[PDB]
């Protein structure tokens, strides 16, 4: 048959159901070079995206075919694609998230009234979520925990592909295909790369496969390690179920507790409550978000995503954000509460999109999730779970080597005073050679004030 799988999501081919449903088959990603051109999200997600596609360009030519990176919107480009290659299937990994779902409805229908078989396999989750609604969206993580007890285990690890069976079914191969349909450039997609170095998260699923290995082998914590697959989960590079069992694997030579899913059921807890929630992104018009009379401060928000609201460990952790597209999770509740809850009382979603724009593993559902999290406007309600702006920096690091590495305007600055600098002598100032109000800004709140009155409008929003 003429088949097309779309690699719009699950940068793999391991663990690929969709991969061995489809298998003449083209494997497609649609890009549209102007919306990429316009987008608010940063240089890093978008520099994984294309070394990700790059590296299935590369294993795909390996299996003497090549990856089709067509040109366009979506929904213009397959039916005149279906005619020129006359495609029997069009085989793409289902998406959890509601505005993928209404844009997949519509080309499943195309298909339909074109004649094309449409067939979806949902990799991305552990389990299906849809199940588990059935079984109104789960609101905590114990219930949620609940109805996956409930549920059966999740699927296992998919079947590979053959390197002969790929072969058999080759695509055409044309020289002018590397230009026609060959991956983009940061620069074709309107990027700046003057002095761009070598990224800290490549992308990839060879790397990502690569860090499975590492990872299971084994103030740092907060730093980038060569373990980490936060990314390549996000965008499908490393499998959810692949990563579940060989930790299983793992647990078993060393019955499991929840500790070890732990990232991948906040992950599963967030895609269960979001399949159905159109306005899971937003607080308006969501059931399960408590309407919260967020404050708007275009100024705050400005010096929060800048990184440059006077406390060290808040800013240190956004110019690492902004500079590397990833930061440890307790650097992430750190800055989320500072935003909303803690301090400046500015509204989750403002915080979903700086995130959205700056890391790299940032879904319309896990970030909404997180952020609905920290701000106790869902899933959650211990508004006392509190951050100090100043005392979690110096409890996870006592050193400051973490603000020295990232903001090295203070790296003179002993560790009793480098977490608060306005709270530090102008002796130690000068012989750090920081500016107390020059060289580093100031405190834009008071952080004892302003936390009592936020507590206090949050729990009379309770009742």
């Amino acid at each position: 048959a003429s088949s097309v799988h779309w690699f719009r999501k699950g940068l793999r081919l391991h663990d690929n159901p969709a991969l061995l449903a489809a298998v003449c088959v083209r494997c497609v990603y649609i890009l549209d070079p102007w919306f990429a051109a316009s987008s608010s999200v940063g240089i890093n997600r978008w520099r994984f995206l294309l070394q990700s596609l790059e590296d299935l360009d590369t294993s795909l030519r390996k299996l003497n075919s090549r990856l089709f990176v067509v040109r366009g919107q979506p929904a213009d480009v397959f039916p005149r694609l279906f005619k020129e290659w006359g495609v029997t299937r069009l085989t793409f990994e289902y998406d959890s998230e509601p505005f993928g779902k209404e844009r997949d409805a519509a080309i499943m229908k195309m298909a339909k009234e074109a004649g094309v078989e449409v067939v979806t396999e949902n990799s991305h989750t552990l389990y299906d979520l849809d199940r588990i609604i059935e079984l109104k969206p789960p609101l905590t993580y114990k219930r949620f925990q609940a109805l996956i007890s409930r549920m059966e285990l999740p699927k296992k690890p998919a079947v590979a592909v053959s390197s002969q069976q790929m072969e058999s079914c080759r695509a055409e191969i044309q020289e002018n295909h590397d230009d026609t349909y060959g991956v983009p450039s940061l620069e074709e997609l309107g990027f700046p790369t003057e002095g761009l170095g070598p990224a800290v998260w490549q992308g990839g699923e060879t790397e990502a496969l690569a860090r499975l290995d590492k990872h299971l082998e084994r103030a740092n914590s907060l730093l980038a390690s060569p373990t980490g697959l936060s990314p390549y989960l996000r965008f499908g590079c490393l499998s959810c179920r692949l990563f579940y069992y060989r930790l299983w694997d793992l647990y078993k030579k060393v019955t499991p507790p929840l500790s070890l899913f732990g990232q991948l059921l906040w992950r599963e807890f967030f895609y269960t409550a979001a399949t159905n929630n159109p306005r899971f992104d937003r607080m308006e018009g969501n059931p399960i978000c408590i309407q919260i009379p967020w404050d708007r401060n275009p100024e705050a928000l400005a010096k929060w995503a800048e990184g440059k609201t006077g406390f060290p460990w808040i800013d240190a952790i956004m110019t690492q954000l902004r500079q590397e597209g990833w930061i440890h999770h307790l650097a992430r509740h750190a800055v989320a509460c500072f935003l909303t809850r803690g301090d400046l009382w500015v509204s989750w979603e403002s915080g979903v999109r700086v995130f959205d724009e700056l890391l790299l593993d940032a879904d319309f559902s896990v970030n909404a999730g997180s952020w609905m999290w920290l701000s106790c406007s869902a899933f959650f309600q211990q508004f006392f779970h509190c951050y100090c702006p100043v005392g979690f920096g110096r409890r996870t690091d006592p050193s400051g080597d973490y603000i020295r590495r990232y903001l090295p305007k203070l790296k003179g600055f002993p560790s009793r005073y480098i977490y608060e600098p306005w709270n530090a002598p102008e002796s130690v100032q000068k012989a750090a050679k920081c500016i107390i109000g020059v060289d580093y800004p100031r405190p834009i709140v008071n952080h004892a004030e302003t936390s009592r009155l936020n507590i206090e409008r949050m729990k009379q929003i309770y009742q």
